[PDB]
């Protein structure tokens, strides 16, 4: 499995801060055939970010529409992303599910729209504190993965992200050992629906709290193939997180 | 009042098509000191569109976040828009209210954020066919306007849009007189909630079906100050719709 390290800048950035951040990122000498490194700026920052980052960096957007072109004010179609050669999209981030009523069906239809238009997709799922405390982790994760997993047509082009919602903004912390066991179970779900070779091929990223300190303990786990990094990816020290995958 | 002609491209465009259209748009010699003309491209098309359009054309985005900067994956904050000198935002377009569950509360919060960040806002509202048939036009619009109207401090910087949902994709057609009557009631609602000077100052646009054949008849109405144009704004003949307000 080729490691995959992603920067989800979320709703952050100025033209000036991106200029200096991309500069420091560019200073990192890495081989893009040996690991995937993807930066997801805000939509209106895409062109700026793409031009300033060297070609070794992949880029993408943080959301995509389930509808094609047409009367959908505010939406960005997969067709439009394709025409701009936007390589990656994030689908199903917990923040979309939380604040914008994004459902499992929405996730399914966004993945379909993306694959139809040859976009690569980073798909997010994960159980809450209440769900875990009620011992429903597997039930929830199985439901969420099975909502879309049968549609994957290439197991280099879809990347899964486990978001331990139960350990985000709650006071709880997920250990690498705990994360590994969930990752193992996700891969098994992929096996049971898509096949063994397919399960062994697919990247499954950790989408919880990742920083320069814990990144190695996480990526060194057998079934954790990288991360979708949030706040730590807004810092110049993000290069040290990339280094954990080198 | 300064007339205001707006192009809402909705979810449409390629890099090639925008190049061709903006070239045609640039051929029109109008005075931006006497007429406002605003183009709202898809978010990821903004940079491209802005660099191609002459500065006489104002530009904006089709949606804005109700949140500030931070953990809001997929969103564009008013802060980021200000940093990019994005001049205008559309808020509350019926397609966002219909497909993405946007509420009056969302519209209020988006406007508060936009004004705090010195953005100009194009705010949409209007009643369904059911509502009009139940004789509830004024009741519905009064509620929608009062959701946000107290936030307006500068009445040059917020622009209202009447969307006759009853005559959009329904088979019904609004006459310019029927549009005028609603615009007049809207202005009275602003007068009684904000003051007479403010109401005479605020621009109120027609956001129903606008084309080259009906634009003159609409702009001639005393309380219709321009348009938020959809499908017709994707055509080179959109220059003729601008001309009707010149």
């Amino acid at each position: 499995r080729k490691y995959f390290v992603a920067a989800n800048w979320k709703c952050n950035g100025t033209l000036e801060s991106i200029k200096s951040l991309t500069n420091s990122f560019n200073n990192l000498d890495f081989d893009p055939s040996k690991l995937d490194v993807v930066v997801f700026p805000v939509s209106v920052h895409y062109d700026h970010t793409r031009k300033l980052l060297q070609s070794k960096f992949s880029t993408g957007i943080q959301n995509v529409s389930k509808f094609g072109n047409g009367s959908y004010t505010g939406e960005v179609s997969a067709e439009i992303a394709k025409d701009l050669n936007i390589e990656y999209v994030i689908i199903g981030h917990f923040q979309r599910r939380k604040y914008f009523h994004e459902t499992d069906e929405d996730v399914r239809e966004k993945l379909q729209a993306s694959l139809k238009n040859n976009l690569k997709a980073v798909v997010c799922f994960g159980e809450s504190l209440e769900q875990r405390e009620q011992n429903k982790t597997i039930e929830v994760i199985t439901k969420q993965v099975k909502a879309f997993v049968d549609l994957i047509d290439n197991f280099d082009n879809v990347i899964l992200v486990y978001e331990p919602l139960w350990a985000i903004g709650t006071g709880k912390t997920a250990t690498p050992e705990q994360a590994q066991l969930v990752h193992k179970e996700i891969r098994k779900i992929v096996k049971d629906t898509c096949g063994e070779k397919q399960a062994n091929q697919i990247r499954i990223l950790y989408g919880g709290s990742v920083n320069t300190e814990n990144c190695s303990s996480l990526i060194q786990q057998e079934d954790i193939d990288g991360f979708l990094v949030g706040n730590a990816s807004l810092k110049e020290s993000f290069v040290d997180i990339i280094k954990s995958a080198m």
